[PDB]
C-alpha cells in the first residue's frame, strides 16, 4: 500500500508518548498491525474516529485505544502482547520491551 514512514514516528494521544520505528519491525508483515477490516488492512491511525478512539483507559473493549495496544486477550496481537511472547523469560528483553517504566517504550 502506502510506503512506510521513517523512524522516529511520535505517538502521542496520550500523556505517556512512545516513539515507534518501522526499521526495528521489519521481521513481522505490514496487515499483522495494519490488520485487515472487512476483508482489507487498514493503514489509517490506530485511533482514528470509528476505530480505537475511546480514551478512557478502564474499557478493555476493542474501542479502547490504551487497551489494543498493552492488552493480552485480543484478537490481534498488541504491542504489549507480543513483546511478551519476543522476550520469553529473559530478564533484559523484559526490561526493555514489556516493563512499565525504564523500557524502551516508556522512559
Ligand atoms: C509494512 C512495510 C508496513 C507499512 C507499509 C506501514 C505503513 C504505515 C504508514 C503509511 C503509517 C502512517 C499512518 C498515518 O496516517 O500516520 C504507519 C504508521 C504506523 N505503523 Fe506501520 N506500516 C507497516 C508495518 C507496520 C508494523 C509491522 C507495525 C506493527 C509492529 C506497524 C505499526 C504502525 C504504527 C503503530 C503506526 C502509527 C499509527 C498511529 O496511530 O500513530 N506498521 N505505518
Ligand atoms: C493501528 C496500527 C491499529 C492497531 C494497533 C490496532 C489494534 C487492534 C487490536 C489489538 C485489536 C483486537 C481488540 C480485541 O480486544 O480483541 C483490534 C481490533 C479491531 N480494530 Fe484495530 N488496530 C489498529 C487500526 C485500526 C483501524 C484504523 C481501525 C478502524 C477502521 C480499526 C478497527 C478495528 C476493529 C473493527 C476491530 C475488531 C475486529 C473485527 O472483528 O473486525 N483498527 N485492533
Ligand atoms: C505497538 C504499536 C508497538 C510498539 C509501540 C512497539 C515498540 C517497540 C520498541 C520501542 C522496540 C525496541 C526497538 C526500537 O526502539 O524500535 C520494539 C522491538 C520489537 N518489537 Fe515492537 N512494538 C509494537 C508492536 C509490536 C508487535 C505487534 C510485535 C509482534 C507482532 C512486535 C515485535 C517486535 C520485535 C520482534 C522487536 C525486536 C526485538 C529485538 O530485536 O530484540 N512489536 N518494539
Ligand atoms: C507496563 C505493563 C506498562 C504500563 C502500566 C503502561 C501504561 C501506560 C499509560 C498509563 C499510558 C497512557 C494512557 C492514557 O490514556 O493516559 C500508556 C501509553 C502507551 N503505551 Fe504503555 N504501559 C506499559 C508498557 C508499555 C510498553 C512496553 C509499550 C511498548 C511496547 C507501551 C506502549 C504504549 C503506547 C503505544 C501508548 C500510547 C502512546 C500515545 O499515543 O500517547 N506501553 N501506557
Amino acid at each position: 500500500a502506502p510506503k512506510a514512514p521513517a523512524d522516529g514516528l511520535k505517538m502521542e494521544a496520550t500523556k505517556q508518548p512512545v516513539v515507534f520505528n518501522h526499521s526495528t519491525h521489519k521481521s513481522v508483515k505490514c496487515g499483522d498491525c495494519h490488520h485487515p477490516v472487512n476483508g482489507k488492512e487498514d493503514y489509517r491511525k490506530c485511533g482514528t474516529a470509528g476505530c480505537h478512539d475511546s480514551m478512557d483507559k478502564k474499557d478493555k473493549s476493542a474501542k479502547g485505544y490504551y487497551h489494543v495496544m498493552h492488552d493480552k486477550n485480543t484478537k490481534f496481537k498488541s504491542c504489549v502482547g507480543c513483546h511478551v511472547e519476543v522476550a520469553g523469560a529473559d530478564a533484559a528483553k523484559k526490561k526493555d520491551l514489556t516493563g512499565c517504566k525504564k523500557s524502551k517504550c516508556h522512559e
